[PDB]
């Protein structure tokens, strides 16, 4: 599938992402083997976006979706959900499937 949700801490099961709304998040990337590419939790900055703009992968677009508001989940999302067989210069192999570890903290 394009992206797989696996909860680490369940969200308030009310309150999910819907256009309009900006989502506010940490998330760390990784690879499958949890080899670390980039984290807003470093940052000590959250990360904003919004759905129905094609401003994220796909696999965010699908996965956070079904995130509810304070949930921490793994996303695992396949290659044509993220970067494909192109991968990411300096960063991202190509024909990788991503885990993204998000913390969706609230929508604004
Ligand atoms: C203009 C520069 C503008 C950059 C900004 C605002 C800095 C960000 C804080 C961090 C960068 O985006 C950094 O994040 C990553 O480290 C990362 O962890 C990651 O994959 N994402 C980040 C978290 C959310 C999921 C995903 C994503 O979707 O990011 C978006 C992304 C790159 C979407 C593309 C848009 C074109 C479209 O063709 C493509 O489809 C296949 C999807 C991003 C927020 C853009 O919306 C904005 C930017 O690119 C990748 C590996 C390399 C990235 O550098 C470039
Ligand atoms: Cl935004
Ligand atoms: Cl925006
Ligand atoms: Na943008």
């Amino acid at each position: 599938p394009g992206v797989q949700v696996e909860t680490i801490s369940p969200g308030d099961g009310r309150t999910f992402p819907k256009r309009g709304q900006t989502c506010v998040v940490h998330y760390t990337g990784m690879l499958e083997d949890g080899k670390k590419f980039d984290s807003s939790r470093d940052r000590n900055k959250p990360f904003k976006f919004m759905l129905g703009k094609q401003e994220v992968i796909r696999g965010w677009e699908e996965g956070v979706a079904q995130m509810s508001v304070g949930q921490r989940a793994k996303l695992t999302i396949s290659p044509d959900y993220a970067y494909g067989a192109t991968g990411h210069p300096g960063i991202i192999p190509p024909h990788a499937t991503l885990v993204f570890d998000v913390e969706l903290l609230k929508l604004e």
